[PDB]
């Protein structure tokens, strides 16, 4: 599957970057794209929505 969490607080690739790094380092094979304009963090190759949600909320962001 490919998840998509709308983090509407996420502004610029500085705040998007740490989200990408959080999920990608914890899960080798989560295709991360946190987009400032869409406010969306998409992670491909994973079905574990709950697992991904724990990682990005540990980064201090809301996995909506």
């Amino acid at each position: 599957a490919g998840l998509s969490f709308h983090v509407e607080d996420m502004t610029c690739g500085h705040c998007a970057g740490v989200i990408k790094g959080a999920i990608e380092k914890t899960v080798p094979g989560a295709a991360v794209h946190a987009d400032p304009a869409s406010r969306t963090v998409v992670v491909g190759g994973v079905s574990d929505a709950a697992h991904i949600a724990e990682i990005i909320t540990a980064a201090g962001y809301t996995p909506e």
